[PDB]
């Protein structure tokens, strides 16, 4: 926390303090454990010493996705040169689903552990079932 | 007695719903006290089997009530969306089981041998 002469401290906003970015609440408290959507309209969360998260992130058993600046990614990011896909809407990284392309022709297939499958073995039944591998 | 006021009634052997003033509702969904979606034509009759409303495909059962999820029809499975009850189509649905999936067609239509074709960068095409 900062506290000037006067004695006010900052209130409702970023504070880069040492180094790190933080945020003060309307009550002068630094965010812990909390999310917020920023006036800038990016979403930014903040962990248990109150810092700015940055990269990947594990929040309520789901991961997210920070760039070097603080806001929340959507989209396909890579990480050791492998892909992952967060849910364009709440964010979190999908995981077994079938994430269509942007030229519309076809799918990419994310596995259970959240990587792009890039070399997929489809099994299909008698009734259809597809069972992917 | 002889003003119907919200309420369904059946006339001339046609289920109708009644809205507040007296009359029928024509053309819009009305989801009952039920829980259940209701549609209504241009007449106002009350929407039963299959029915083509705003490019959209739906599936009623015999009594009104729309239905989602898996529906058979003429011995060939098509999916309804749980969400907004319209008919998917080229998408994979998850097995009730999450063991695997099921495709389907650009026609709503379940395949049962569907082909695939991976490209070098992991994009799948379905056929
Ligand atoms: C941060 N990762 C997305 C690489 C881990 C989740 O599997
Ligand atoms: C908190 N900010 C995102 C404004 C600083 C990082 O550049
Ligand atoms: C949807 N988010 C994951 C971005 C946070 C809402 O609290
Ligand atoms: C999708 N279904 C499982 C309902 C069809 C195969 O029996
Ligand atoms: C399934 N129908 C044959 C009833 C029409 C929708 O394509
Ligand atoms: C079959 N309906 C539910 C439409 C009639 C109940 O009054
Ligand atoms: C999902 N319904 C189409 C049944 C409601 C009207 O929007
Ligand atoms: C990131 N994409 C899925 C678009 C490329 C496939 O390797």
């Amino acid at each position: 926390g900062i506290v000037h002469s006067d004695g006010s401290y900052p209130k409702d906003k970023f504070e880069k303090i040492n180094g790190t970015w933080y945020y003060f609440d309307s009550s002068g408290y630094m965010l812990a454990d909390r999310w917020r959507k920023h006036t800038d309209g990016n979403w930014y969360w903040f962990d248990n010493s109150g810092e700015m998260a940055t990269g990947w992130k594990k929040i309520a058993d789901k991961w997210y996705y920070f760039n070097e600046e603080g806001a929340m990614k959507t989209g396909w990011v890579k990480y050791k040169d492998t892909w992952y896909y967060l849910d364009a809407k709440e964010g979190a990284m999908v995981s077994n689903a079938f994430i269509q392309s942007a030229d519309g022709t076809g799918w990419y297939y994310l596995k259970p552990d959240g990587t792009l499958a890039d070399r997929p073995e489809f099994t299909v039944e008698p009734d259809g079932l597809i069972t992917v591998k």
